[PDB]
């Protein structure tokens, strides 16, 4: 054409890198094959899952908690699953259409089709309309993302053997559902359907669910899931075989064998980096054994002028805000500015109820690294707001360097953990000590006071516990 | 006895000062006349109001919003006002009993009765059980708080002419209710009853409600109150007379006269510092013309060894977290430590729905002070989480010094503003610039991203708007 930058992939990583590059003055194009912008996150990930977790949480509260507050008739509330899915699609549509508008507003040229490398500076676009085009550019950002990991002996058919995409689109509540993989995606998607009536069983190979989190955190979460959603957990369990019977699945597991039968199986064991059809081999962009594109500190691949960000790269966790910050940083670097991402401060949130939010290091990691640390913990059953509205589950746990009082990690389990973690992120970005946070005035009554007091438990004593 | 410190008043200010002083090693006693600890806030303020706002918000959502998400039958939900009040009392009881335990745990000696000064070092306690005692102490902290301002021509009877205490305890929904004073207490309490069916009219002397807030903020709030609670507002209106008819009230107002009739009148024009029965005149502790106890930078009154904190003093806003931080600081100062409160960073939250949270300066103040500032504003109708769950009201507004990028004020209107403001408080406590917050990774999707992006609109451009 020629372009200054061509971004392949329109997910959180690519659409943000595209807008930021355009804003910085670069002639930018974004190639996306799906037919809609927003990538995995907006279309079949972040957004539809949070939309269904919200609607189902309202439903659960009406049935389980309304009476405690004086509300009668909650038992009469039912969920029209077709209308529920329709609102979810409406929400997704509002966001994906919004990104197209931002592209127009920022003058990003949008190509609908699959992008492939011809050379490090020429990209072939196989248009969705059949037409082919060759893009010439100075720089290219690979933001092709990831896809669900399939079990080789039980391929997805998105009818009974489901990936997260199929599970988000079920037209009716399954009677029974088994979830393989007790990670963030399995727990969120299992909660959606368990709230509406499905008998859900989670099968996890590790000793406990969300193995990346400390045991006191996952304990608080699984205890709530077992009590409220009535989910059943089978940890230290391996899946050894299975059969797709067309309208049900038979799974064989072992902890001693056993067979489980379910109407719907959600396989959420992991996600793998996706570079299919990209032509990386043609230009020799290096990948590690897991298939991730290898990058350096400035997002550069092994090939000059070709960069990569988001889920496809060998750095950081596979999360949307990580891809978004890498997109901004990469665009800034391409414009001659000093961009960078702080990989030591990337939060992770589980939108179950209660929610779980973490940033920084876990105790398991500090123990592994031999760091001497102090723990400040404040339970929500002692917090003013949580007691006032009767949603007392969870706690805030702050880990500090026993020598310098610096905050090393913050973990929160409570109804509003996702929004509380932003304060902890800013604290860590700044290298704050527990005393810095503890001496800041927090509004009363708020759940953020539990963060203030857990910090006070580190450098002094908490007041309300 | 003798004591190192005697605290008169067991509200947020006194009970926290008592625990902190005890923790620091001082032999401490707390004198409280009410019969329960927690002061205004726990007993007839913060807690019961947030408990009713929560229950009524669930009720409103069931009727107004359930259908949009696919939940049917929300129309059949009713509120048993007796059970609603009973849960509120349960919540209050759990918190006030908890403070008594903290006193026991910390070895604070608790006297139930009215405290009065005999001399600057001897306090008479008129016990609730009739018995009198004399306390001798080295230092005294006055934390006697405040009380509702009464209209001289329409005294409270807590039956039809109500203060916030009477409005929180109504046994049934009034048909009509007029609220005099469109401030935080009137708006929260008016929302509670409007949600349950009362026709509520707010009468405010100022041009707009919550006059302390910027017009774009109050506009967003009053527009929601008018639409959802169907509240009617009469601003620039003066109350000139009234008659308590026993089972109704007739109010005469003027903007041209007019008479309004209501079943219940909430007078929430303000609160005044309370020092009744304290004997301040006997020891000459100085008060300003409004009745506030005058204090210096270390909370000292005009009389050596006598200090004061909380609602009763001539400093800061009348808020619980302010009293609590003054209590900690004062206790620290009495133990020989350097305590202090940062009055420029005290947040304020309105727990209506949407919520409003502010910290730092408003635009009206910056204009008044001639500060050259930049405004970054991001609306929630462009935020990932708000769109995903369809609760798009409000925005985040960040005010920065146009010269140094330093954050001067943050104002938020949205469903979760109260918990979001803690991040803004830490930012200001640290003297952060908008770029500092804008470059921090915030989890996606969260409403906290609107704060990140409003900051980005100051030093650069937002991405999603
Ligand atoms: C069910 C689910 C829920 C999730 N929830 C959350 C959450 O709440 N918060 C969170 O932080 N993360 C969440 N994630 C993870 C999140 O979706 C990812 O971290 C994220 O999308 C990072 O993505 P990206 O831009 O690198 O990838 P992308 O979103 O995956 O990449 C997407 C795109 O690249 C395009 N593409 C690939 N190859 C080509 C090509 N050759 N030519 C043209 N286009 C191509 C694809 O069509 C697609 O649109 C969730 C994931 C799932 C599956
Ligand atoms: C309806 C309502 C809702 C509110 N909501 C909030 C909110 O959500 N957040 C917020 O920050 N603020 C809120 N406030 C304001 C909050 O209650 C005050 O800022 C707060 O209580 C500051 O108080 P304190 O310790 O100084 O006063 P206190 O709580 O008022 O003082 C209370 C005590 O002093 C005792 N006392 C007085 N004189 C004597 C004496 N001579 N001897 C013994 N005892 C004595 C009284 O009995 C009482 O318990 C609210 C107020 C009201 C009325």
């Amino acid at each position: 054409n020629p372009y200054d930058v061509v971004v392949i992939g329109g997910g959180p990583g690519g659409y943000v890198a595209s807008i930021k590059a355009a804003q910085l003055g670069m002639k930018t194009a974004c190639v996306e094959k799906r037919g809609a912008l927003g990538g995995t996150c907006l279309n079949v990930g972040c957004i539809p899952s949070k939309a269904l977790l919200h609607a189902t949480h309202l439903y659960h509260d009406a049935h389980a908690n309304f009476a405690r507050y004086g509300l009668m008739g909650g038992e009469g509330v039912t969920m029209d699953s077709a209308k529920m899915q329709q609102q979810k699609e409406r929400a997704v549509k509002g966001l994906t259409g919004g990104v197209e508008y931002l592209f127009k507003k920022n003058k990003v040229t949008y190509y609908k089709g699959e992008g492939s490398f011809e050379t490090a500076h020429s990209i072939r676009v196989n248009g969705l309309d059949g037409k082919q085009e060759m893009l010439e550019t100075k720089k290219t950002i690979i933001a092709t993302g990831s896809e669900p990991t399939e079990l080789p002996f039980l391929p997805f058919d998105e009818k009974v053997v489901l990936s997260s995409t199929g599970a988000l689109a079920l037209p009716r509540v399954p009677k029974t559902m088994v979830v393989i993989g007790g990670g963030v995606i399995g727990l969120e998607l299992g909660s959606v359907w368990a709230r509406l009536g499905a008998e859900v069983t989670v099968v996890e190979f590790a000793p406990r669910c969300a193995p990346t989190l400390d045991e006191d955190v996952t304990n608080a979460l699984v205890g709530a899931l077992a009590k409220n959603e009535k989910m059943k957990f089978m940890t230290s369990t391996k899946v050894v075989g299975g059969t797709n019977n067309g309208d049900s699945v038979s799974l064989e597991v072992e902890g001693k064998r056993e067979t489980v039968t379910c109407e719907a199986l959600l396989v959420s064991v992991g996600r793998r980096p996706f570079t299919g059809g990209l032509g990386l081999d043609k230009i020799n962009v290096a990948k590690n054994e897991r298939g991730f594109v290898k990058i350096g500190d400035h997002f550069e691949t092994s090939i000059p002028d070709v960069y990569a960000i988001g889920d496809v790269v060998d750095k950081g966790p596979m999360l949307a805000h990580k891809a978004e910050d890498e997109g901004v940083a990469c665009a800034e670097i391409l414009a001659g500015k000093p961009g960078h991402v702080n990989y030591g401060v990337i939060p992770a949130v589980i939108y179950t109820m209660p929610e779980v939010a973490s940033v920084g290091k876990s105790e398991d990691e500090l123990k592994k690294e031999g760091v001497a640390y102090k723990v400040g913990k404040f339970p929500f059953n002692a917090n003013s707001r949580a007691k006032a509205v009767s949603t007392e589950d969870g706690f805030v746990k702050v880990l500090v360097d026993k020598a310098t009082d610096r905050i090393l990690g913050v973990h929160i389990v409570c109804t509003t953990a996702g929004e509380l973690i932003g304060e902890a992120c800013l604290a860590m970005e700044y290298g704050a000590s527990s005393e810095d946070v503890g001496r800041t005035c927090h509004a009363h009554p708020t759940m953020s006071e539990a963060l203030k007091e857990a910090c006070m438990a580190l450098f002094a004593k908490t007041i309300n516990f």
